[PDB]
Order: C-alpha cells, then sequence, then structure tokens
C-alpha cells in the first residue's frame, strides 16, 4: 500500500551534519547591492517594442499596456479576451500593494524600519513597555521554538535558522536619503555602506548602516507561490503570484520583527535588501541551490519565495539538508533548455562569476543575469519560465520504496514519456493548496531539536 | 465533507434574513462599547479610572510579572507569559487603534491615487483606463478569486442594505498625526449622494448612490488559540486575524480599482459587518451576536469592501443555527460577565450599544466590555465554547448533510500549527472552483 507523505520524516532523512555548504575560496568578497541587474547601470536600461530605451520596468510596462490593448496574457499568448487580458494586470498590479519599488530593498526605510519604535503599533502598545522589558527568556531552545511558531503565524510556509554569515551581507546597499519623499525615490538612489560594529542596536547615520556585532542569527522564511498560476510564466498569472508573494513576505517580516522586539530584542528586516536570501535559505537547511541559482525545497521546488530576520535573539541553528538537488542539476538542465533567453548555463559549476552580476569565489552554476532581465520588458512581466518547468515544482515529486524516500526520476524524463482555465480553477486561501498544505505542519518535535 | 454541496443544500431564496420593524434607524459608530464616553472607562486593578484599553494593559503587565497568561491561570513561567503578549502585539502590526475604524484614513483610504503602490504603477494607467468588464457573472468571479489571493477564508456578496452603514462615523480630522489621534477622535456624517466617486469634505464623508454592492470577507482564526479564551493566545489569533483584514482590504480595493472601479475599505469601520455577513451568506446570526458559518462556526473574522462594480449577490443560508440557539444557551452560561441573554429575541435594545428595530438577541455590551480590563485581553469564550466552533458538526445520514445535534498555553505553544494559522485537516473545506463562485 502506499506510504502516506511524510514531509518531515523526508527532511529527517536527508539532514546533514553542521556546516555551511557553500564551498568558498579565497577571491570572495562582499557583494555591493548595486551589480544586481535590477539596479546596475549596464543593464538597467532596456529598449521597449518601439525600441526606446528606459528603464526595465517602463519598457515593461509598455509592453502590459500594448498586450491588454491586443487581448493578450503574455507574449504572443492571446487572451479569451481583452476583459481577460485586463483582469491578469489587474490582479499582478494589486499584488504588490505592500512592496516598495519592487522588492523593499531600501534598509529602514518605508516598511523595512530597523527599529520599531515609530511604528504605529509600536507606539499604541508603549504603556505594556514589552519593547523596554528585558527578555524573559535567554534560552535558545524556549526562543526557537517560540520565534518558529509566530513565524508561522506570520504567514511563513517554512522556516529555518542559521547563524550570520556576513558574506552574504551587501558591502553596499541601494537606497535613498533620509529626507527623499517617495515620489522622487526611483530617482534618488545612492549606496551606502553596511558594517558591522560594536554598538548596541542597529542604526543608521548618515555615512553608514550598521549593524551590531552581536547579530547572530538569520530567520529565512519561505513563502509559498500558487503552482497553478506559476505554470502560465511568462504570463501574467505567473506575475501575480510572485507580485503576492511580495506583499506576503513584507507583512511576515514587519509582524516577525515586531515579535522579536516584544520579546526583548532587536530585529532587522530585509525583504529583498541587506543580503543574499538563496545563501541564507540554503545555510538554514531550508533547501538547495540549483542550475537555475534558486533554492530548491522539498515541499515547494523553486517555486517558494524567500525573506529573511537579523537578530540578536539566541536561537538554535537548524541543519542543512542534501536531498540530491546537485546531482540531479547536473543531468537535468531543463530550465536551461527552456529559458527564452539563454541566461542559464549548460556547463559546470565555477568560482568564476560570468559577470559583474555574479559573486566570485563561491561554487555554483553562473547565470547571465543581464540576459534574463533583458527578456522581462520583452514578455511583459517577470517570466519564472524556470522556476516553472523544473520538476521539483511539480507536486509529486516523493516516493517511499518501503525503506526511505526518494525522487521518482519519472519526473526528470525529457521528453515526458491556459490562463481562463486558471481563472476558473481551483484556488484556496492565499493561493495555498489544501492538497500539499498537510505538509507543512508543525509540532514542536520539527521546530526545535 | 463537503463544504459546497453543504451551503448549496442550505441556499434560501433571495431576500435579506433580518426582520425589521418601522423603528429601525441607521446607527451612529460613536455608540458602540469601545467609542461612547458611558463604557469608555474603566477602572483598572488598582482601582486607577483610565480608558478601557489602558486598564487592560495594566493586567498584561500584571500578569506577566506575575507569570500568568490570563485571569488566575499561571503560566509554565514569566518567559511564556511574555511570549504571549508579545505574539498579541505583535499581531495588531497592520491595525490603527484597535479595528482600523476612520474612514479614509491611514490603510483605509477610499482613493488609491496616493498609495505607494498606485503611483509606482500609474505608467500603465489601469486606475483610469475604463473597465473592460461589465458582466456581473465574470467580474464575481474575478473578484473572489482575487479575494481568496488576498486572504479570505469565506467571500460573499451583497446589495449594500443602507440600514447597517454607519450614519455617523468614528474619526479624526484629516491632518491630525498618529501620536495625537486617540486624543481627537470626532464624529462624522457617512452620507449617500449623486457623485462619481468616494469623497471626502470638512463635513461629510460621502458614499455615491452608484455603491450597488459589499463584499464580505471571512478571515478564520486558530481554533486551538482560541479555545484558550479568555488567556492570551485568544488575543493573539484576535490580533493576527485584523493584520489580515487590513492587507485583504487594501488588496481587494486595489484589485477593484485597477479593473476601472471604485472601492471603500472598512475593516471595523464603516458598517456593521454581521448584518452584512448574514446578507452576505457567509453564516446565521447566532444568540452570542456573532455570524456563525458551516466552516467555522463563529470563529471568523469579518471585513468588508463597498463598490459598484456589478456583481451577483451570493443568497442567503438556513442551516438551523437560529432553532439551535433557541435551546442551546452554552455561551450565554459560561460568558464571564453575563452579557448574553437567555432570553428570546426581541427588536429592542438592552442598552444604547444596541441597534432597535431588528430582530436579535440583545446583549448587555457594556457588561462585555467590563470584562476585558479586569481579564487582559478580548475574552471570546463565547466563541470558543459554542458548538458550531467545533471541528466537525457535520455528518451525512445517505441522502443529505445535517447538524449534529449530539454536540493548556504551553500544550498550544509545543503543538499543532500551520500557516496563518490554518489547519491542514479543514483546509480543503475552503477550496473553491469557478461553480462555487458564481
Ligand atoms: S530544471 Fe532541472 S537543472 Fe534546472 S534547477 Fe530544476 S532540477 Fe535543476
Ligand atoms: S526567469 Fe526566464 S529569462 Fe530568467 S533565467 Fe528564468 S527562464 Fe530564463
Ligand atoms: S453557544 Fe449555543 S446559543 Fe450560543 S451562539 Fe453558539 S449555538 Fe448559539
Ligand atoms: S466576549 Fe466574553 S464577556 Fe464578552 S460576551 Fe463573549 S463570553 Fe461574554
Amino acid at each position: 500500500a502506499e506510504k502516506e507523505k511524510n514531509a518531515a520524516e523526508i527532511r529527517q532523512q536527508f539532514a546533514m551534519t553542521a556546516g555551511s555548504p557553500i564551498i568558498v575560496n579565497d577571491k570572495l568578497e562582499r557583494y555591493a547591492e548595486v551589480r544586481t541587474a535590477f539596479t546596475h547601470p549596464t543593464s538597467f536600461f532596456k529598449p521597449n517594442y518601439k525600441g526606446e530605451v528606459k528603464p526595465w520596468f517602463l519598457s515593461a510596462y509598455d509592453e502590459k499596456v500594448r498586450q491588454i490593448e491586443n487581448g493578450e496574457n503574455g507574449p504572443k499568448m492571446k487572451a479569451k479576451n481583452v476583459g481577460e487580458a485586463r483582469a491578469g494586470r489587474a490582479l499582478e498590479a494589486a499584488g504588490w500593494t505592500l512592496d516598495i519599488n519592487y522588492g523593499n530593498i531600501y534598509p529602514n526605510r518605508f516598511f523595512m524600519l530597523w527599529s520599531g519604535e515609530t511604528m504605529t503599533n509600536t507606539q499604541l502598545w508603549a504603556p505594556v513597555g514589552l519593547d523596554r522589558r528585558p527578555p524573559d527568556t535567554t534560552d535558545p531552545v524556549e526562543l526557537t521554538n517560540y520565534v518558529k511558531f509566530a513565524a508561522r503565524m506570520a504567514g511563513a510556509d517554512l522556516v529555518g535558522v542559521a547563524r550570520l554569515n556576513r558574506n552574504w551581507v551587501y558591502s553596499e546597499a541601494v537606497t535613498i536619503p533620509a529626507d527623499v519623499p517617495y515620489e522622487q525615490s526611483l530617482h534618488k538612489e545612492i549606496e551606502k555602506p553596511i558594517v558591522f560594529k560594536d554598538v548596541p542596536l542597529p542604526i543608521e547615520t548618515d555615512d553608514e548602516l550598521i549593524i551590531p556585532n552581536t547579530c547572530e542569527n538569520v530567520i529565512v522564511a519561505g513563502i509559498a507561490m500558487n503552482r497553478e498560476m506559476m505554470q502560465t510564466a511568462p504570463n501574467s498569472m505567473a506575475c501575480a503570484t510572485t507580485a503576492f508573494c511580495y506583499s506576503r513576505m513584507c507583512m511576515f517580516d514587519m509582524w516577525l520583527c515586531q515579535f522579536i522586539r516584544y520579546m526583548g530584542y532587536y530585529a532587522i528586516p530585509s525583504c529583498n535588501g541587506v543580503g543574499q536570501s538563496v545563501a541564507f535559505a540554503v545555510e538554514a537547511g531550508l533547501g538547495q541551490a540549483s542550475r537555475m541559482g534558486a533554492c530548491i525545497t522539498p515541499e515547494f521546488g523553486p517555486n517558494v519565495r524567500l525573506t529573511k530576520v537579523f537578530t540578536n535573539m539566541p536561537l538554535v541553528p537548524d541543519k542543512p539538508i542534501d536531498f540530491g538537488v546537485t546531482e540531479f542539476c547536473e543531468t537535468c538542465k531543463k530550465c536551461a533548455r527552456e529559458c527564452p533567453s539563454k541566461a542559464i548555463t549548460e556547463g559546470p559549476r565555477t568560482f568564476e562569476g560570468r559577470s559583474i552580476h555574479n559573486q566570485s569565489g563561491k561554487l555554483q552554476w553562473q547565470n547571465d543575469y543581464n540576459k534574463c532581465l533583458g527578456y522581462w520588458p520583452e514578455s511583459g512581466g517577470y517570466c519564472g519560465v524556470c522556476v516553472a518547468v523544473c520538476p521539483f515544482t511539480k507536486g509529486n515529486i516523493w516516493i517511499h520504496d518501503g525503506v526511505e524516500w526518494l525522487i521518482d526520476n519519472t519526473r526528470f524524463l525529457d521528453p515526458l514519456m491556459n490562463i481562463t482555465e486558471v481563472w476558473d480553477g481551483k484556488i484556496n486561501t492565499y493561493g495555498l493548496d489544501a492538497d500539499h498544505f498537510r505538509d507543512t505542519v508543525s509540532f514542536r518535535k520539527d521546530r526545535v531539536k
């Protein structure tokens, strides 16, 4: 008879001994955030469909408008009608409501405040003094259980803890000056160093973003995207599940930071800022790095968003996991073959960055991310084809052979041996799927050992 | 177990289920126990008279110092007591002054024009482009799909009944900063006029006469946590769901606006959620005063969005709640303040806090509020003990569905949890396909 899936059992089977899995060498240096394809001058500008050179997201807007008017849900993809085309883009746009300039990357601005003191919630609760009372709990075992419980309440589908590896913290952040209003923000972005100093609390000066030396840990959250919607990549509904999850990330960071502060510790939110989420997720045991460059998780594959919070709260680090992703990516290459921009390498892992957008000195598959970004204005979205076609994104990967869990190789055979339907089909709260939602149930035993 | 078949079976013909008489008038929001001068001030445990929530704060502090999770409920240790209150305080992060009631302030903006998201997306012009869809059937499917993405566990549609819209809102002057908001609350008429868009003047909150519909969302609370009522973990699931309400309202208003229509958010403001929920078919009114749903009983929060978007109203539902509450009276016997009546339904309010003129069980809500400073939380014992709150009250006799008439905090922290406090044992009940959306 079929053994009922046990996600906790699976994670237990593939747990590693302690130690950062990421292999590095001496050319490794912290990475300036302005180097990402979204922000770097070499990659920021892209032509629209008329050949006008614009900020990438503005060229993409032009393509969204053109598709709506032509009754399309994506590049060369006709919608049922213009109404459906419009609806897909209205959903996507609305998804982004609690996110600033596509990622919330500016530290200590807007939603990403490094202190809770000015927040309306903190002000309301000030007479209780939770943010000023010394911690009543210092035991990292109890704290790990409390904070992971809180993280699930705050919308995380996965949560893990790691010691903070400063190699993955950006050397300089992209931000704006404190006196710049939102409407001028995209015009006034600057760089600001992130430094570690012997200070009691996270603080920002005119010159630096200062993280205390006592900032020991990072809490990493996985925010699951919707499979049916992502499978429409590169079309509009894949853009919508992406967008909604960014707003979920933001609410997670704020909720969790407030809990940690009210427990008597400090907490730094980040969403897409501060440091490299994939590396933190790997070290916290959410999953493994992959050819496409994302963290692949046992539960969702790469079809999951990441955010993280940094804290001095004593915690128990989780163990990394090795469930064989590296070995499958070595032989699969489906993402590389399907990628519309040929951004993803079919070659071996190296320590040498492909371009300025990669951080050299760590062993990974080196992808050309200027090529990736270049496809976004052409398609009018955020693509995601690589996530959509990855076999680990399918719900059906895990089987039990009577002794242990293993990955079903039939899912990796190549060749294997619409959007109206998504709007008319299965949905549930936050786009979560009740057929698989049991996989992320949590009891104390799986929160702390 | 099949929730879609259950709702289908108990569907009623069209028409508001709420019985009213000629005495019924719209209710001034200031009259609620939270805000009215007769009920607002309560003593703390030292005998000092303060705003009710400040006195309740004093009890939270006392409990933490004394290692308690609630009134006369010892925690495992002071650390656990602290953790429950930290979780509760954190839950409220996206909520203003306990309920987001001030209309067109903070998160509850009646236009999307100044929002950072609207500004970022302005070159696409979705909020300026006339609607491409006017068909109420397709719009109902689209907006309900969006509602589920936005965090609703239940969603329904009703024509807007203006009887449940507050005659006058509690709000603050528009240029008063948050830090002065509690001390500068005022009362402001909500009026319906022939105008193109929702608008606020110095004198009035103006809703257009074209505002035909209300979309009501149910946001499920956590059963294990609510069952700790009146202790701190019940406060925590309450708090987190208020921030979920807020995000729902903003997400869905933005979707509706980007579809070419206008949308008014509300959370606990603007009007009476229970009446809207009943008219939208989410559930039935109960003895305790809450909307009881087939899926969650009363253990579910409500919010609503008002719009001119053409929509298909849902049918009201009758699964026998009224007859059950007739003989049950469990909430009423367990209520720590004896706020809930054991008597029959009437059209006459017990005090200023009730809206007279509608047939309901009339409860004393000043008595309810009085228990919150004494216990240091938001109680919820009535929700906790209600048989409809229990996991599976639904059975099937081989032809149809029917109600089964037969029917610590450390362990909660150490026990089952899942994303947003939802339960995979029951999460299938709220799965949705087009056929159940419209
Ligand atoms: S598609 Fe194949 S090669 Fe690419 S990330 Fe997924 S498993 Fe790895
Ligand atoms: S998002 Fe699209 S263009 Fe970018 S790497 Fe993935 S498949 Fe290629
Ligand atoms: S406890 Fe009993 S009387 Fe009270 S609301 Fe529930 S079913 Fe009705
Ligand atoms: S919340 Fe508590 S005091 Fe208020 S009515 Fe319910 S049981 Fe009674």
